[PDB]
């Protein structure tokens, strides 16, 4: 149960300004600590609330440590809003193969 089409563009126009800003290298960790998270069962009993985005969100942006870009910050609660704050691995593996491109090409 992947959402990788609503992560295409939450890790693209992420990974956009992760490059313009030269955070990439230190985003890096920001996905995999994001993604990290998610997948522990706890988190997903969080991210399942009561039909609670801003839970979901807020409470991720606290799990998940003030070490958070204000982009970071603000995808964790666009996904939350969006009901999508699971997805946050489809993000990490779409932002691994950008990472990859932009160092190719």
């Amino acid at each position: 149960s992947e959402f990788i089409t609503v992560a295409r563009p939450y890790a693209k126009a992420a990974f956009d300004f992760a490059v313009e800003h030269q955070s990439v290298e230190r985003w890096q960790d920001m996905l995999a600590f994001a993604a990290e998270v998610t997948k522990n069962e706890q988190m997903a009993e969080l991210l399942s609330g009561a039909l609670a985005p801003e839970t979901l969100a807020e409470s991720f942006i606290a799990v998940c440590g003030e070490q958070l870009d204000e982009n970071g910050q603000n995808l964790i609660r666009v996904m939350a809003e969006n009901g999508r704050l699971n997805a946050l691995p489809d993000v990490l593996e779409q932002f691994i193969h950008l990472r990859a491109v932009s160092e190719a090409t």
